[PDB]
């Protein structure tokens, strides 16, 4: 969840 792990 919350995108790819780049930002979150």
């Amino acid at each position: 969840f919350x995108x790819s792990x780049a930002l979150l």
